[PDB]
């Protein structure tokens, strides 16, 4: 019987939510398993780029999903979260569900995880759901766990995705404790539903489960706005992505666009593509535009009519507010161990190890995850 792994993401689960709200079900999951208190994720700290990093072990410049909205000038193709089904956009890397699927006598399964409804290098998971945000968590849970438990050839890798607490974190902002506590209580209940379901099917003792997320959330404010329309005319550039990392494609002399934008607000950094800080690993890809604007934490780049959004993410990946957490339980994981931090790109080599897959070249460090694993030396 080959090892099995369920990877679960609750979108937008800021690491310090664990310290500020009560998660009885998640804490029960943790006490018989492992917790990484905060994971250093990848810039830019958006949903599609970070989910792909988890399943590839790659920085965004390397796997090619550099934002939730992209434009490739050469092919003229556009990407958005809904318009995300052209394999072109995913083919710069090979995600773990593909490597798993290519093994004889093994299958992959998916319930709503970004990209899992797209054939990547001509490979699609045996079981997958076409993205549909209306599908309940119960349906996602029941189908994913039934697939893991039944199925032949056996399902050895599975993904499970949920849109909260990201959606409501944007709505209320993470500083709204009254409303966020209700949001997060529901997430904790869903975690309880996951555990109860695993136990009922007798998967709980033998399935490896990772519960994690893609990024956190920080508070935005009408006192912290940078209006591009106040700084530069529309006719000078095309806006590929807006806030808090604006992707700017100049229509005229780049130097002219740069000179206006660099004198717009002290609350953002304005970079020529070739000046983007090395620490971001966000330069070496044609999908990165000639100029990017990076707003300081809690600042929002707007146009004249841009809607209010009390919470946001996308900021510098060194900010604690942007970091998710990771927890895990199962035969491969220690019981009751807690660790400060790992990098989000380390999850991939760890998962390949648990599953006995050959990892593709990546940016992760397996060593960072050894203390989580029963078969490994913990220095
Ligand atoms: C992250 O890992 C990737 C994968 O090995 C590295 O990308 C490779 O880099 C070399 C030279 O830069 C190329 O020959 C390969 O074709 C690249 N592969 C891919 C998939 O891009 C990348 O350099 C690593 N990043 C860092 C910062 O170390
Ligand atoms: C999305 O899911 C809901 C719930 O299953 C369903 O009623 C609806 O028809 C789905 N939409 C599409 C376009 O499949
Ligand atoms: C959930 O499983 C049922 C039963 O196998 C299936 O008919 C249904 O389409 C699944 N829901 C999806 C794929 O969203
Ligand atoms: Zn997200
Ligand atoms: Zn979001």
């Amino acid at each position: 019987l080959p090892p099995k792994l369920l990877l679960v993401s609750f979108d937008g689960f800021r690491a310090d939510y664990l310290k500020n709200y009560e998660f009885p079900h998640l804490q029960n999951f943790i006490k018989e398993g492992v917790l990484v208190e905060h994971v250093k994720n990848v810039f830019i700290t958006k949903t599609f780029p970070n989910h792909y990093s988890i399943v590839t072990g790659l920085y965004e410049e390397s796997h090619g999903i550099v934002a939730n909205s992209m434009y490739d000038a050469v092919t003229k193709k556009h990407f958005s979260d809904s318009n995300d089904k052209d394999p072109f956009w995913w083919n710069e890397a090979v995600p773990i569900w593909v490597t798993n699927q290519l093994q004889e006598n093994r299958s992959s399964a998916a319930a709503m995880w970004p990209g899992t409804d797209v054939p990547i290098h001509d490979t699609i998971s045996s079981y997958f759901m076409n993205y549909n945000s209306s599908v309940s968590f119960e349906e996602r849970l029941n189908n994913i766990t039934m697939w893991l438990n039944n199925s032949n050839p056996p399902v050895t890798f599975a993904t499970l995705y949920w849109e909260e607490p990201d959606a409501s974190g944007h709505k209320y902002g993470p500083e709204d404790k009254e409303n966020m506590s209700r949001v997060l209580k529901k997430i904790d209940d869903l975690i309880g539903d996951l555990v109860q379901r695993l136990k009922m099917l007798g998967l709980w003792e033998n399935l490896n489960v990772i519960i994690t997320s893609d990024h956190g959330m920080t508070q935005c404010s009408q006192d912290r706005l940078i209006n591009l329309d106040s700084c530069i005319d529309h006719s000078y550039y095309t806006l590929i992505d807006l806030s808090p990392v604006a992707a700017i494609l100049p229509k005229i002399n780049r130097t002219e666009v740069y000179n206006k934008l660099k004198n717009c607000s002290p609350h953002m950094n304005v970079y020529l593509k070739e000046d983007i800080p090395n620490r971001f690993y966000y330069q070496h890809n044609d999908r990165i535009q000639p100029i990017i604007l990076v707003a300081d934490e809690g600042w929002t780049i707007v146009l004249n009519e841009s809607s209010q959004k009390l919470g946001d993410h996308g900021y510098d990946n060194s900010l604690p507010s942007m970091h998710p957490f990771l927890a895990a339980h199962g035969p491969a994981f220690h019981k009751g161990y807690k660790h400060s931090t790992i990098n989000i790109v380390d999850i991939y080599p760890m998962m390949c190890h648990i599953l006995g897959l050959k990892p593709h070249p990546n940016n992760g460090t397996f060593g960072h995850t050894k203390c989580l694993l029963v078969d490994q030396w913990c220095i």
